[PDB]
């Protein structure tokens, strides 16, 4: 709540996906790692899977929906993401009805559509600077390969091992 952070990295070093499909991306998509500087692994209770939902309007910006797992019910937080300045990022709707909210911003860094995206959101709460990697999948598990790249990743914007996580699968809710 008060606690020094880990830095947003530069812009110049989170890639953005070239010629982003946004129909392509819509859909549901599994939360299969999650990175960033608030974020803190948990051996004692570890972070469960999750689940968010694109749905593209007509307008061309999503609803989102994560669906989430918590205290024996299922908790849906809904926000409208806005197509930002290049194709692939996005700025939060009605940012005003966020208390304490003053910056939102989604970049997708890399997607196959089918199986596999990365995506960094930065916000600044409170005037502190927030910054997450997700690793998306369509079904609940990846690869190896896919894993070990995010990692690589998250490290390259400076987050050690301990600000990575691997939601564990779970049923409850998201599917
Ligand atoms: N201020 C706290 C409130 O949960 C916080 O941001 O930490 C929560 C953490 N999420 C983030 O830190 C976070 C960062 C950048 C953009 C976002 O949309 C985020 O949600 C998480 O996903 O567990
Ligand atoms: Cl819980
Ligand atoms: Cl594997
Ligand atoms: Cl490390």
């Amino acid at each position: 709540s008060t606690s020094d952070l880990i830095p947003a990295p530069p812009l110049s070093k989170v890639p953005l996906q070239q010629n982003f499909q946004d129909n392509q991306f819509q859909g549901k998509w599994y939360v299969v790692g999650l990175a960033g500087n608030a974020i803190l692994r948990e051996d004692k209770d570890p972070q469960k899977m999750y689940a968010t939902i694109y749905e593209l309007k007509e307008d061309k910006s999503y609803n989102v929906t994560s669906v989430l797992f918590r205290k024996k019910k299922c908790d849906y937080a809904i926000a409208t993401f806005v197509p930002g300045s290049q194709p692939g990022e996005f700025t939060l709707g009605n940012i005003k009805s966020y208390p304490g909210l003053t910056s939102f911003l989604v970049r997708v860094v890399s997607t196959n559509y089918n199986q596999h995206a990365m995506v960094f959101f930065k916000k600044v709460s409170q005037n502190r600077e927030y910054f997450k990697i997700t690793l998306y999948g369509r079904t609940k598990e990846l690869t190896s390969e896919l894993k070990e790249n995010f990692i690589r990743f998250s490290k390259s914007l400076g987050l050690p091992e301990n600000h990575i996580v691997f939601p564990v699968p779970i049923d409850q809710c998201i599917d």
